[PDB]
């Protein structure tokens, strides 16, 4: 059975991302990289265990993927698609190795990120660094709690990992990226109730909107899907504030994980394109799109052995 | 007795420091701030108890004092000295008002920074923000335990609350701070041994160097100072790191608080000026001063009673 | 088939709601059941890892004729009564239970809110029980409780329906009995005498040795053998509660088990006695005054 | 220095509130109680140190003080006030003691209780008895903050203790309770904002509403009382949730702790009878009353050195 | 005011008791040791802050004293008493200096006392060393709850710390040590009950038995002691258990601080001489003292001073 | 079907390691405790759960094997094999019952250890008895972390269990076990650099020294073992320092289980006897084996159905 990177991760307060293209000539040093980045990952984590809970995963974009290996391609793995929408747009932007890095504490973050890039200096060109820090009752930057609906045990790693349908990649997952900055004044500036129309659940207690009573341009009523057999088709999660209260910056940075790109590329053309009854998603009318990227998190045994 | 603010802070593992100029006319919106930043401090911070350990030290700049209020001023309060040190210089950079913000988690102290922000919008420049982390063994940016010898208890009280010398001003303090930047690849050069001849302290065990080995250009040598009377002069210090891992920045943030500040004063002209025995602190050799700026951070009534 | 959380780890604080579905009230019920597991994520997530908060939801044999044509669930029937010698369990009234626990009161009392909301005008309350554990996992006799409840494999082999009843598979069927205890009379024998009540050690908590265990202990009357000589097992996950105003001073009894075959043997041995014990002793200082049983059904049941 | 109980006690997420009465012929079992029960304290939370946090306060209404001491009488004692406005009441009910009993864990709580209760049997009616329960976030039955302006420290101190003013009983302290039930079903018809201009802070932040916005009969300022010379005369509150779900009862114990009755009392009168700018306290249109009482809380060596 | 060492400590869970002989010409290496006691536990302590809870505790005995010391010696400094009862005997044991380390963990206290020993190897003699551990429930090795009615606050400070009566000496306090064994054989033949009629407090709940039950012959009757003018004369005790399964050895390692010896001494005497009612205490029945020693415990500035 | 020991623990930061011979006529009331082994450790363990985290790995020696059960034997059970290297040997030292006692807490260890040597007193005799202590990083006496790249998950499981190959054995385990006295004394005069080059990873960070600089005679590289296939072989090792100040005794205890013991044993080799390129493990020229022993830890259910 391959052995997957630590997507479906414990609860974490802090998070940095890591985004780097590589540049010519680096791909003999990024290869050396990735086949120690889990050994790395131990190093720093393992003293501070059991309550530091770091973790790394490592991704790889559909351009990279072809200047580093030869052989088979994963079957999902393209470029990011713009989405180019009556109102808004979802960019594209350039990303060639994701690190997604995990703890509950952003000092250990901080230290897996510097041996990571230590390895890469001269290798790799930085596009995104974002620090990102949960609220301690699970909120986001809208001060909606987050995480609630993702799948979990069972139904998480059907969602989440590659299986018999792409088998030389089973146990890998496909990753999206993207950067969003909030209008916090103009989102401060609606009541309790219209912010629960435009989430699709209450505030306070998190409960979701009846059917009756949920907009169908609001985010939970956009977001949720049906495959073709009516089941719900799932991703797995893990979004985190940022910011600068300096520059006025105030952010979410999205990161969502899923067995095919396909389930979060259909949530993505709804929220832009909208639908027969939604323009757009109306977490749109105070959220900016300023990134977006595509990358396959392969299972570990593969890093491990080149 | 006045009850000063919260100088004396249990260890917190995250910081933000802020440091704003206040913008023609902005007098008035600042003052409204200073009277309500002890109630949004209980405001941001009073859910997350006990383990949020949410607070905030406000200090003001000896030029913004004037502009602010009228009376006495604290009798130590003067603009940052520059050093022009032989090899290494102290700059003075500007500031009205410092808030240093401390907890155990970064999202507590963003919310706290986003709420004093939003009351300041339109009167006061940014000029500093930083987001600090210690590392979970309580070590800093070179590898060494930071704060070991601080103060605690009744010497903590004497060594960094004002008292009887200036009665107006009693259960204010003094605080210093400079960010300094390292060269990291310059001192992960050196061996074990050659960085704590540096620091003054071994490096895994934190016992401090016996007197005949540990050097006169030292830091824990230079930053020894005894009074008239052989007592030793002693402050409370908070240092942070902070960085950037794509800019390749790391940082420590300095912070210090004394009852006046000529005791801080000596030891950075010690450091920085030598003695007869050291040209100057080997802790330089390394690390950068970018910012440099004085405050008085006043008893928390004189603040309320605005 | 994905279980409800009847394997959950050791909660300190529960909260017992069981309810009777009133005349037209049938559809209301249906509703919140299908919401049931969105409502437990709402309430808990937000206070995760440290809360953890589930809920167990039951249904009566007679409510699940009200509520569902098609199979029965094989098991399923009303609590018996039982009419002993000396002590009796009552039969009492419930059709929903709701099995809430957490390790704070409030997120069970946040969560009870929720679904008594949603079912207002629709059911009638028969009980409300507030459980708290004591910091050292004792009882109200003084007595650690949950030493022998199975765990991992044998866990799920004991508590969960498989293939003997595959419609049903991850089930479970649950006894509920609120029993009210003599304080005043157990405090009166020496702490050796309470030992051969239950069957164990006060302080340290081992069992007694097969020579010295009486026979009409509560340990040796509810060790049940199986067919093949195999211990036959359930999961308890029993509760204090009281009010000291009141002198009420309370065992909250819950027993989860695959088939309710096993839990009724225990309670026929317990109340009926057997031929080398009158009845279990424990009930000398304890009275039953509830009893019912509740199928709970896999959690894709209800979803659906 | 005379040594207080632990009226200033960490944050507890648990308590039982027990309020009795003293049956005719109990008071020789009441004071012998009363020279035990800081020693009952230690023997039920010693054990489960350092996490349990588990204290109790003791505290004696005025009728009950006269039938147990025979000497002088806190200078601030009598029995509760009731309060008769032109829409809401103040009731004052029964009760001759009170125990406070507060901790991390209920279990903890009730432990001691079934001690205090036990040794008390037979002196003794019970009148009321509540087990409180926190939310997670430090939130009330009505989802606001609780807690928040409460005084810390020397100012607490300051605020709570008896001085010099009563120096027989130095270091006591002055408890009014009273047990309000909530209409959940009217509160929860009204928007936030509304909510928020009944309370006076934002509900989700807890951020005090501006001067300029804040309604006149919002909680937060009828609550609000300076004193002769322009200070905030403060009291020390720890109101705690409690309920049941199926009989819909939900309710705020009401606890507050001042130096003096008199503070608490005005804070009452503002509520209840209303000022100049405010007819009432809008919080009572969402909350009623139903027990009032008032307790001295003595110093802990007081009782210890009883008969 | 004079700085104690930190005789009143928060609850700890693990404790490291180091007796030890001063050799012969070995008084120069432990005055230094002695003035380095304080900085050497911040350093191995700081670095586990808050939880760690590290402190030593530093007593010198009476024969010691006057080998290290000249001028004025604490007023009631002498070696340990030896009690020769009809039954049971309280021996004296030889010691110089103690070593009394407290901790949330058995790791910190090890590493004090290896840095402590490691700078007077070659002028001490070990003669006694016990790593103590906590039951969960704080019970003793006889199954009771122990520490119930230590004194706290204000009442603590009173029966410790020496003041005006022996003021050069203010601040300091003294230590009584004994190492006993318990026979748990013969103590678990005894029903509860008779357990219980030993100690003088129910064993489950820990309720003080009424007086009327109480017997004379209890441990908390016979350690129960009154002043001339009525006040309770109280010390503080923080016995831990100790053991080796193999060996059979299951023990107690008794301390009391107290102010002045005479009341720890009355307590002894009251024990193994017994009263007009009672022969002995009862607990001794089931307990030998195997050590005894008694050492003062100076003010932390008097160590520091040397 | 078969439920293991709880050789997969997670982890404890204390430990008892009692080893036992069987005494003449002892083996029925050993096989009436191997019975009950289990019911004592919930007894115990139970009132402090969840964070107690009690468990006890029994297991059984060659020689006593073939005293206590009839039928087939473990194919991999063998006495351990004493190794006469050139400079170091591997001493190996009498015992029958290995009892492997972890938890949060040492008291929780101490209480099951007196229940079971309270039933096998007469029965048995004691021939070490060791109580570990983690220190609060995860390091060892020799200041490195311990456990890093021990396997997780799966491939822990694949390395420790027996299975189809010894199916009448399948869910158990081989323990290897040696106690270890280090020369503290010669180690810490090494640099820092010296000691790295010893072990084979870096001190402070626990990064893995590169395959060019490793030494071929450093621990990490003789310990890392390839099989036929090129798959790295595992073991799971759960080290405990332990000692006694006053008898200068620093110890790490050794336990390593694996699926069979011919990986554990040619990590042995390796260590003792050398390679081409190495003469010895480096670590031993400061490390001394004073115990070695091999158990083999049935399955539960072998246990329970005696
Ligand atoms: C007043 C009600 C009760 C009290 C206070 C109580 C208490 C206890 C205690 C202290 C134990 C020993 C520790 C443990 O394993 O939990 C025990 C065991 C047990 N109880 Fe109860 N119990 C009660 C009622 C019941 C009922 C009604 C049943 C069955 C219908 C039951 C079945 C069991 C079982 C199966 C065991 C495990 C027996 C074994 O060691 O195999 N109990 N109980
Ligand atoms: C139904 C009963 C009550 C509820 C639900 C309630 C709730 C609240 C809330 C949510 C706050 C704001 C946060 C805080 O500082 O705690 C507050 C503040 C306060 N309450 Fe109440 N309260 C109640 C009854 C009372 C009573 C009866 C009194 C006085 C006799 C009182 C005195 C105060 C005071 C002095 C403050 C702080 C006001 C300020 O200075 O900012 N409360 N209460
Ligand atoms: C022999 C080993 C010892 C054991 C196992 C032991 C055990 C206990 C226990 C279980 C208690 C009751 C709870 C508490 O308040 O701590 C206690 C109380 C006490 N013990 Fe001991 N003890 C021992 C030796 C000593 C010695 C040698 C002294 C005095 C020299 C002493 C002085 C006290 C005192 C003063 C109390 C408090 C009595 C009261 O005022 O209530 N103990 N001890
Ligand atoms: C003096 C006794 C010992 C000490 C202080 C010691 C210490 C260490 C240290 C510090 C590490 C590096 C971090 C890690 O745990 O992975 C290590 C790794 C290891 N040790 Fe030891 N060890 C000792 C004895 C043994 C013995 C006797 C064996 C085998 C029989 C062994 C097998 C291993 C293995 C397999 C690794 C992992 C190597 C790798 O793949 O990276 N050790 N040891
Ligand atoms: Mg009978
Ligand atoms: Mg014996």
């Amino acid at each position: 059975e391959p052995e997957p990177q630590m997507v479906l991760s414990p609860l974490t307060s802090a998070a940095i991302f890591l985004v780097v293209t590589i540049d010519s000539g680096g791909e003999d040093t990024v290869r050396d990289l990735l086949s120690d980045v889990a050994s790395l990952e131990r190093a720093v984590g393992f003293r501070a265990q059991p309550d530091g809970r770091l973790s790394c995963v490592t991704g790889i974009g559909s351009e990279a993927w072809d200047r580093l290996f030869s052989g088979a391609r994963p079957a999902g793995l393209h470029p990011f698609r713009e989405l180019d929408g009556p109102v808004h747009r979802a960019v594209a932007t350039p990303g060639d190795l994701l690190f997604h890095i995990r703890a509950s504490r952003l000092d250990l973050c901080f230290a897996l990120a510097t041996e990571i890039m230590g390895r890469l200096r001269g290798a790799v060109t930085p596009q995104d660094e974002v620090h990102g820090f949960k609220y301690f009752d699970e909120r986001d930057m809208l001060g909606f709690v987050a995480g609630t609906e993702n799948p979990t045990g069972a139904a998480a790693r059907r969602a989440v990992l590659v299986g018999a349908e792409d088998p030389a990649f089973a146990g890998g997952s496909y990753a999206v990226v993207q950067k969003y900055l909030h209008d916090i004044d103009a989102w401060e500036g609606l009541s309790v109730e219209a912010q629960e129309r435009v989430i699709g659940r209450r505030k306070m207690t998190d409960v979701e909107l009846s059917d009756d009573v949920k907009p169908a341009d609001s985010h939970v009523a956009l977001t949720s899907v049906t495959g073709p057999d009516g089941s719900d088709l799932e991703i797995l999660r893990d979004n985190m504030p940022f910011g600068s209260v300096g520059r006025e910056e105030f952010g979410t940075y999205f990161i969502g994980y899923a067995r095919t790109p396909e389930v979060t590329e259909t949530m993505l053309e709804r929220m832009f394109l909208g639908t027969a009854s939604a323009p757009h998603d109306r977490i749109l009318d105070f959220s900016t799109a300023v990134t977006g990227s595509l990358f396959f998190t392969p299972a570990a045994d593969f890093l491990e052995d080149l």
